[PDB]
Parts: C-alpha cells; structure tokens; sequence
DNA sequence: ATCTCACACT
DNA sequence: AGTGTGAC
C-alpha cells in the first residue's frame, strides 16, 4: 500500500513580493494599489508584481501600466532601479536574503525561487512530538491555518468559515499516535505559523505558505488561500481536491507536458490520472513521467527538499529588439555593460558565500532567430569586467559575418552573460 | 516580448 | 559540452 506520508514538506512564498519591498521602503504605497514594473519609456513598463489591492482592478503581471492605468487610475507605480542602461534587482535579491535566513533558522531550505523556499520539517516535527508529551493543539496555535476540505457535512464569513474547518481537523485529531500523518501536518502547521510570524516580525513582510507532504502538494496549497494565510493539505482531502483540479495547476504541469497529458488522454482534471496503470502512463510520457504522474495524481511525490539557499549560476542578460547591435564598438560596449555587473555580483558572493566561479557562459541572439542563436563557454579565471567582457567577444567575433572590420552582420537582439561551476575558496 | 534561474535531455 | 522547458 503505497503511503506518501512519509515527509512534513512546507512551501513559504512571499505575498506580492517586489510590491512589499517598496513598501517598506516608501510608506506612502503601503495599503494601496500598487505595482511594479520596469523602463517605463516604453508603454509606462511592464508590470512584474501586483499588489492585492490592485489586483481587485484586475491588474495582472504582464500588463503594460498603461494598460494597467486605464482599469486602475490612481495605480501607483515603483520602478525597477535601472543601472547600466540594465535592470538592477540588487534591492529584491538583499531583501529575499532577509527572508531565507530567518527560515534556515527553523530548517534546511531549498531556494525555490527569489520569493519562496521549500522547507524539510520532518525532524523538526519528530523533535516538537516529544516535548509536547501528549499535550493536545490549541486553534490558538493556528490562528493562520486553513484545512483544506474543512467544513464538512452537517456563520457564512471567511473567517468563521476558517475556524470551523480547523476545529473539525483538531477535534478529530488523534494526538495519541505519534506516527500520525495529520498529526504530523499539524505539528509542521504550528511551525510554519512561528516561521511566518518571525519573518513579519523581523522583515515586516507578510507571506502565505503551504504544508503537506511533499514539495508539490505544498506549493499547491500555499496558493489556496492568499494573502497571509497559510494552507494544510493532508493525504486525504487529495481525492476531492483533485477532482475539480486543473492539470496546469500542478507545478511542472503549466506548460507543454501539461498539455501532452490533457490531449492524448482527453482528461481536464488531475484526478482523472488515476484510472490509467503505470505502464499506460509510462508508454505516453516515458518511464520517469509515467512514473511521477502515477503516484503524484494519488497525492505522492519524492523529489526532496535539497539543501540549497543560494543560486546555481550569477547572470545578467539584455535584449536589443532597429536597436539592435550592428557595430563591434557596440557589442564589446554591451558586454562591457553585463561583465560590470557580473563582476559586482560575483566579488560580493565571493566574500559572502566563501566560493568562486570557474566558467563564464556567453549567448547572443541573432535578428532572424526564434531565445539563444548562440552558446559558448569559456574559462573564468579572473573577476575582471574587462577579461570577461574581451573573452566574451572572442568566443563569438567569428559569427561577425561583414567583411568590413567595423561592422556587425547581421545585428544582435540579444547578450547574455553567466557565471557558472562555483569551487569553494 | 520594449523584462533571472533551474533542470532534463542530449 | 550545448539545447529546451518551466517557472518566477
Ligand atoms: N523580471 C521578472 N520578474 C518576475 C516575473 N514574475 C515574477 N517576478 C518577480 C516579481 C515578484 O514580486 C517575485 C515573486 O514572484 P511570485 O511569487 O510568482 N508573485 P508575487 O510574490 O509578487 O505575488 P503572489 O506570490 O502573492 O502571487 O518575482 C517575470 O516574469 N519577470
Ligand atoms: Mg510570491
Ligand atoms: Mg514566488
């Protein structure tokens, strides 16, 4: 009998993040319609981050401001700081610093994203178990916490509505058996609820989150219940929760796979994977899709929690969409522009995290081409903008197709420059 | 599309 | 090594 209870996984995202940034940073955009956007000298910006008073407007990420300005006039704006004709996002990534520290205090996190971090409470809730000595869960310690499928069965507000579900949950808890699954969950919530309540207090951000028993499920959850709350998702509300869930809605499932399993099997819902064996699954998607639908559409999924705060790979990328890059004196300025940045970043990282990069990674997109044209590494021997920025020209110069020496043919929509391969030092 | 980062797959 | 997908 296949289980998927073993872990107590928590997903931590923050609530519209860059906007939160900006507003503790400016006052005067707290508790208003806001949003943030970046080079607003084409369409007022496009907007990457909403705040939930303008998303009442309808205000989404993507929305040109302007656009965004016509459904909500009085929207107001924080701009992305701009640096070197580039994107700066030095502010969001120090501030997301602030939220990752105050989370590894609690546990080992895997960085998901700038915003949010996977956490492993497994332990932590075995350690909680014992020092409760059989003592029963107060709401109190919950005062945060949605159980997903509760009420059940036999007041109409949010809030009351809440708090029935969770005195189901509690009053139905059997806190006699240590090695309960939903005892566990609910152990890792009371957690979670100290977690988040450490991250407002010390950051003034606020966050929603979502626990359950693996990364999937948790991410799920989270986004359940927006802004400020937090979600439990047990084994059992799986079925029912499944059963009117979108596929796309499943991390991993958004984009082309997604679609795969919803046109070959003619399926809308999760759920509806169930009834299909592995091998069917696996002749469809391959053995290690197969596999992971099998068990994920039951509620079950092992991808652990890796221990991992801090990034892979220190990039910085820029398009160049009649602008496009046509001269040499253009190209090694832009490189100059990237390898500046870069340099900054690396020799900060170098000084904080105790690492080195050893390979620098170039990429260029030529006017005619569909992302990349174009991918090459090459040694990252020294954190020098003007080494990295001349051995980024070299690996590419040969694709200058213009005889004239001057000149680039035919132009470029796009440079990319990332550090790669860290050693320790 | 006028806006980093991870990972499978190769 | 280089490409493509997926998410944020
Ligand atoms: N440059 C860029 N930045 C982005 C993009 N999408 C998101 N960001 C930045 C802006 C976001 O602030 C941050 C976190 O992304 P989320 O967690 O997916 N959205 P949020 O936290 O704002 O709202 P909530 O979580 O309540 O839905 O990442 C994008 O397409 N491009
Ligand atoms: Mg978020
Ligand atoms: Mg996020």
């Amino acid at each position: 009998m296949a289980t998927g209870q073993d872990r107590v996984v928590a997903l931590v995202d923050m609530d519209c993040f860059f906007v939160q940034v900006e507003q503790r940073q400016n006052p005067h955009l707290r508790n208003k319609p806001c949003a943030v956007v970046q080079y607003k000298s084409w369409k007022g910006g496009g907007i990457i981050a909403v705040s939930y008073e303008a998303r009442a407007f309808g205000v989404t990420r993507s929305m040109w401001a302007d656009d965004a300005k016509k459904l909500c006039p009085d929207l107001l704006l924080a701009q992305v700081r701009e640096s070197r004709g580039k994107a700066n996002l030095t502010k969001y990534r120090e501030a997301s610093v602030e939220v990752m520290e105050i989370m590894s205090r609690f546990a080992v996190i895997e960085r998901a994203s700038i915003d949010e971090a996977y956490v492993d409470l497994t332990s932590a809730v075995q350690e909680r178990l014992q020092k409760l000595q059989g003592q029963p869960i107060s709401a109190d310690l919950l005062p945060s916490t949605y159980i997903e499928g509760l009420p059940q069965g036999p007041t109409v507000q949010k809030e009351g509505m809440r708090k029935q579900g969770l005195f189901q949950w509690l009053d139905s808890l059997q806190i006699d058996n240590l090695t309960s699954p939903d005892l566990q969950l609910t152990v890792g919530a009371v957690i979670v609820e100290e977690m988040r309540a450490a991250i407002e207090r010390e950051t003034g951000f606020q966050c929603s989150a979502g626990i359950s028993h693996n990364k999937v499920l948790a991410k799920l959850a989270c986004g359940l219940n927006k802004p400020n709350r937090q979600t439990l998702v047990s084994h059992g509300s799986v079925p029912q929760l499944f059963s009117q869930m979108p596929i796309r809605k499943i991390r991993s499932l958004g984009g082309k796979l997604g679609a795969s399993v919803i046109e070959i099997l003619g399926i809308e819902y999760m759920g509806e994977l169930t009834q299909f064996t592995e091998s069917q699954l696996q002749s469809h998607f391959g053995e290690k899709n197969g596999s992971w639908l099998y068990a994920m559409c039951r509620g079950i999924e092992h991808d652990p929690v890796k221990p991992r705060q801090l990034p892979k790979t220190i990039g910085c990328s820029k398009n160049f969409p009649k602008t496009a890059l046509a001269t040499r004196e253009q190209v090694q300025w832009w490189l100059l522009q990237l390898a500046q940045e870069l340099e900054e970043r690396l020799t900060k990282d170098r000084n904080d995290n105790d690492r080195v990069a050893t390979q620098l990674v170039v990429s260029i997109r030529v006017q005619g081409d569909k992302l990349s044209s174009l991918r090459r590494c090459c040694a990252l021997t020294r954190y020098d903008a003007h080494k990295m920025s001349h051995d980024a020209f070299t690996v590419i110069k040969n694709c200058n197709t213009s005889g004239i020496q001057t000149e680039w043919s035919p132009p470029l929509t796009m440079l990319f420059l990332c550090a790669t391969k860290f050693s320790a030092s």
